[PDB]
């Protein structure tokens, strides 16, 4: 078992209703050489990411918002999306006041590649793969048009006014989106994203309504992923039905965080919910299966990877209340998919 004095206590990696990540570790594949990209609210220093993370941008293109006085720049350092005095509207509704700094890109990235064996903090998926953090979400979320940029960069694209990506990303995780459908722009962007031969994987939301409702489950050709708890059950608030292909861990997970309830103040871990959390499992995986499938010489496609992962999914406990794709992310079946028992 990895030495990280927290691994013990992220259950999602090895206990019953985890992705059997420790098994594919025991094999000797940990998503090395895989470059995986994290679309979100940037990323922090901390001591449990920097060494796995290479250079990535930030896209938001709103100075305020980003609070970092700039609009886009090649430091994707998560300032804090905190916001208090109606700063992101809705006044004078009491539930639309204020919120904490979420620290999302940050935790996301840990399950992704947390820097494992290292004596401190947790462990993550696929620790020997690297993440390039591409930020687009800040203050009150984020701009249509900044999170496409950001989602094309990660696979390779050509964007304006910014320096080419050279770490192009294998798996881009997109664990953000919000009610609507896909329009013919919006596919357009995901297809040529994804035929460039990244694969896009995504959070199916946390609004417990059918993920066709939802951007991007409503979009072709992405990998949707709803979440489960610790006894093998969609999670409350997952979105669910046909559009979500599989299922991960969703609740109870522990990653990386800051303790900051405003900008940052000191790295620590702490565990968290959402399909935000689920898809970097599946992420972690998908870059796990890469890494077995590069030392045999074997190319394999977006539509190959997201095949593997899904027709090679462990059971839920029992049926479910609603569809929720094939079943739990299993790394060891699909390892054994690519390379044999
Ligand atoms: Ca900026
Ligand atoms: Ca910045
Ligand atoms: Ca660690
Ligand atoms: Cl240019």
């Amino acid at each position: 078992a990895p030495n990280d004095p927290s691994y013990r206590q992220q259950w999602h990696y090895f206990s019953n209703y985890g992705v059997k990540a420790d098994k594919v570790w025991d094999r000797g594949f940990t998503g090395q050489g895989v470059v995986v990209s994290v679309v979100d609210t940037g990323i922090l220093d901390h001591v449990d990411l920097n060494g796995n993370m290479l250079p990535g941008y930030d896209f938001i293109s709103s100075a305020p918002k980003a609070r970092d006085g700039d609009q886009r720049d090649n430091n994707p350092a998560d300032e804090g999306d905190w916001f208090d005095n109606w700063d992101c509207g809705g006044y004078p509704d009491p539930r639309r006041e204020k919120r904490f700094s979420t620290w999302h890109g940050s935790h996301v990235a840990g399950t992704i590649a947390a820097v494992t064996n290292n004596g401190v903090g947790v462990a993550g998926v696929a620790y020997g793969a690297k993440v390039i953090p591409v930020r687009v979400l800040g203050k009150c979320g984020g701009y249509d048009s900044d999170i496409t940029d950001g989602m094309y960069w990660s696979a390779g694209g050509h964007i304006d006014g910014v320096p080419d990506n050279q770490n192009p990303a294998q798996v881009i995780n997109m664990s953000l989106g919000g009610d609507g459908d896909c329009s013919q722009s919006s596919q357009r962007i995901i297809d040529k994203t994804t035929n460039l031969g990244a694969l896009i994987v995504i959070a199916a939301g946390n609004e417990n309504q059918d993920a066709s409702r939802t951007w991007p489950s409503s979009c072709n050709n992405v990998l949707s992923v709803g979440a489960t708890t610790p006894k093998g059950k969609r999670a409350p608030f997952s979105n669910y039905g046909a559009r979500v292909h599989l299922a991960a861990p969703g609740t109870n997970i522990l990653s990386t965080i800051d303790v900051g309830q405003a900008g940052p103040v000191r790295s620590s871990y702490g565990m968290k919910a959402g399909t935000s959390m689920a898809a970097p499992h599946v992420s972690g995986v998908a870059a796990l299966v890469i890494s077995a499938a590069n030392s045999i010489g074997k190319t394999l496609t977006p539509s190959e990877l997201s095949d593997i992962l899904v027709r090679t999914t462990s059971r839920f406990n029992g049926r479910l209340d609603r569809g929720l794709g094939s079943g739990i992310v299993d790394a060891n079946a699909a390892v054994n998919a690519v390379l044999g028992d």
